[PDB]
């Protein structure tokens, strides 16, 4: 949709692509050394072993000054240079820190290793026709206090928050089948493939939890369409018992769904 | 005189108040912060120059006794620039050179900690409607206000609070400001991206049931709005505040549909009319 309506720097800095970010920084960096060279130059021949007036001699000097490399070939002369050498060194620090702050922020974006089942199903469970889909954790580290939100979307556009058998799993480690008993209170009570489509119904799934791996929260999203609900489907058990009498988890069949056919 | 600024901020004059450093360091303005740091930095080199000087002529290629020669020296020492023209001499300088370098590190880290802290503040891009309304919806007179997300990145698990704040008298005849948490049709929106009209059905349970412009005003009633949610842009939480007065509720107002069709046949959200409110008039 067409939105009718610098200024938002911290956001843009984080949002912008990695390449763009590196440029914006290289730019700010090249530029400030360019201002510091114009300073050293503006004091007269204040740098030693730099050609008189030569901007490029003061640039490389300022670089190894803000950058504290300090080769020694080009040193400052007097109180003037030695005071732009003092401030400029402060700017390198102030410079670096902000960089690292942003570098840390954009970098430390943790991602849930969560895999969503490609389809949903509606089949009977505990007597009631129940809407189901399932999640699986792609990593070893466990997600504590996971919890899922199952939201229906349809035209009437309205959001309905579908009640779940289990809204939150205190320890999500392997797999988790989420379930919405369709009882007389379900927004989709007596609904049907046809009726569902007519309303343009979609399904939003929201996952979050604490990730032990990162020691921070994570979030995952996914959305299904009527198209993607298998009426009467049952998710294939994804847990085996190997030769060795041990239990195992086969994600190979994570999106497998069983169904019965006749005429 | 309003009790709560449009801000969310409370409009009230307080009274009767290195002691709170971490707070002040974060709170102070950016310019003041840079000064406080430039000050601490200039000062410590000034103490290290008085040290090198206090050992005798311990720096090479520095004029004897000259404080300024040891200042620059100490600068390029704490700062590790290391030109080399002025080097330390003996065990004394070379041991203030060892500690002073430790301080540059300890110095830089704290700086960065604070720099990171003050800098890493995400802001919700949320826009609050300038006014509220009370008009019929689904039969019931319903209190409404609306929010818009000024960015593209969506806010997930947004959720909103609508707080009445007004003066009441206890049964023991006692006047105080109470806050009421107004029940919303929708308290949370799982995905907030464009616009959102928040609604409090005024039913027989509403703290403002049967209330009216006049009665509202007598009680000094105000409305606090609190918004929070996860911002996909920052990958962190955000929060927004705002507050209205009775003055700012339009009875019988309806918010102008803010969803347009441009000349493309294309669907557009026009924030231009975000605070537009329609109203009937009499005689
Ligand atoms: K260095
Ligand atoms: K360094
Ligand atoms: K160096
Ligand atoms: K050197």
């Amino acid at each position: 949709i067409t939105r009718l309506g610098l200024d938002d720097h911290y956001h843009d800095l984080l949002t912008v692509s990695w390449p763009v970010f590196i440029t914006l920084i290289t730019g700010l960096y090249l530029v400030t050394n360019a201002l510091f060279a114009l300073a050293y130059l503006a004091c007269g021949d204040v740098i030693e072993n730099a050609r008189p007036g030569s901007f490029t001699d003061a640039f490389f000097f300022s670089v190894q000054t803000m950058a504290t490399i300090g080769y020694g070939k080009l040193i400052p002369i007097g109180p003037l240079a030695n005071t732009l050498v003092t401030l400029e060194a402060l700017c390198g620090m102030l410079g670096l820190a902000v960089a690292a702050s942003l570098i840390y922020a954009r970098f430390t974006r943790p991602t849930a290793g969560v895999l969503f089942s490609s389809r949903m199903v509606i089949s009977d469970f505990e007597g009631k026709p129940t809407l189901m889909m399932r999640l699986a954790n792609l990593r070893i580290e466990q997600i504590i206090e996971a919890d899922v939100h199952l939201v229906l979307v349809r035209s009437e556009r309205r959001f309905h928050d579908l009640t779940l058998t289990r809204s939150r799993s205190p320890i999500f480690s392997l797999s988790w089948t989420v379930m919405h008993p369709i009882d007389h209170h379900s927004p989709i009570y007596g609904e049907t493939d046809e009726t569902l489509r007519n309303s343009h119904s979609e399904f939003l799934v929201l996952f979050t939890g604490h990730h032990e791996a990162f020691a921070q929260n994570v979030h995952a999203r996914h959305a299904y369409s009527c198209d993607e609900i298998i009426w009467g489907g049952h998710f294939v058990d994804v847990f085996t018992t190997l030769p060795d009498g041990r239990r195992a988890l086969d994600l190979g069949k994570f999106h497998e769904i069983a169904q019965h056919h006749h005429h």
